[PDB]
């Protein structure tokens, strides 16, 4: 059973908090998102669009049902290591957020196929990338990449790497490319 009426306000929620599949927050001027999340134990939707968030709180990973998790638009540089428990997410969008390095706690979301960081600061990408073996599109245009890590190589389900808009990746095309030599993929380098 899907939810189709979402919930918006988190007070709300956290009277029935069972019952809540899909919290959508956007919107709201967060400059941190309350504890208090940790009570919604089977959500599976989180999304925070549009806030003024800097990270997320360590509550966070008891969310351990959470499959999505929209985080875009706000001015996020770290996370706690408990993202590290969100075994069950399958898309994240960071796109336009502050973060100049991604933890080694991202390479332990094990079931994640779309992972968007457009927009961010990124300079390069933890070698801990290569253990998301269920990724399918990886999107980094738009962020300040100076090098990629051979062990990006090992996503053998991605189909889409997108790096448009890194000016400062002097990495050759031809290198980057033989890091997936054999692998049904697309990559787009400006
Ligand atoms: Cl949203
Ligand atoms: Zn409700
Ligand atoms: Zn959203
Ligand atoms: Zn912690
Ligand atoms: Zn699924
Ligand atoms: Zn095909
Ligand atoms: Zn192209």
């Amino acid at each position: 059973p899907k939810e189709v009426i979402i919930h918006k306000n988190l007070s709300d929620a956290l009277k029935t908090p069972n019952e809540v599949q899909i919290l959508d927050l956007s919107r709201n001027q967060l400059t941190i998102l309350p504890k208090e999340i940790e009570q919604l134990v089977n959500l599976e939707s989180l999304h925070l669009r549009d806030n003024e968030l800097t990270t997320l709180p360590e509550e966070i990973g008891i969310l351990k049902n959470l499959k999505y998790l929209d985080i875009s638009r706000n001015q996020i540089s770290n996370f706690p290591k408990e993202i590290q428990k969100l075994k069950n997410l399958e898309v994240l969008f960071l796109n336009g957020n502050s973060l100049s390095n991604l933890p080694e706690e991202i390479g332990e979301l094990e079931k994640l196929g779309i992972l968007y960081l457009n927009n961010n600061q990124l300079t390069t990408l933890p070698k801990e990338i290569g253990q998301l073996e269920n990724l399918v599109s990886l999107s980094l245009s738009s962020n300040k990449l100076t090098s990629i890590p051979d062990e990006l190589g090992q996503l053998k389900k991605l189909r889409i790497l997108n790096l448009w808009d890194n000016p400062t990746l002097t990495t050759p095309e031809r290198n980057i490319r033989k890091l997936f030599r054999n692998q049904e993929i697309t990559i787009e380098i400006s």
